[PDB]
């Protein structure tokens, strides 16, 4: 892999904890019905396999070179809490502060690995 493909999923996912945050609040103001297997069951399937890609490259950018703000922990903690985000972005039935709770802590993990690529890559 190339810290590129790692960089660009970590993109992808920041967009797509923002735009669920987003869906999450107008679901709460206005709730809408989405569809279960159009677009909520594929939405999580292909989130799922998007975060499970970049936690592999995450935890192989750790290992080759020890990160001075990312550890494995850290890493191995998106999984569950992004999967939780994006399914609540729809169905939204966990509380404002609970889903602010898991956003919050899958953002800074992100912008962390982020962080730690661009350091690297600029040498």
């Amino acid at each position: 892999m190339l810290s590129q493909t790692l960089l660009e999923m970590t993109e992808q996912m920041i967009e797509v904890a923002e735009k669920g945050a987003d869906r999450y609040q107008e679901g709460k103001n206005s709730n809408h019905s989405y569809d279960f297997f159009e677009t909520i069951k594929p939405a999580v399937e292909e989130n799922d396999e998007l975060a499970a890609r970049w936690a592999e490259g995450a935890l192989e950018l750790i290992k080759v070179r020890r990160p001075k703000y990312v550890h494995k922990e850290q890493i191995e903690a998106v999984k569950d809490n992004f999967l939780e985000l994006v399914l609540q972005s729809y169905v939204h039935h966990i509380h404002k502060k609970r889903f602010k709770d898991i956003t919050e802590s899958v953002l800074y993990t992100l912008h962390a690995v982020k962080d730690e690529i661009a350091r690297e890559d600029s040498r």
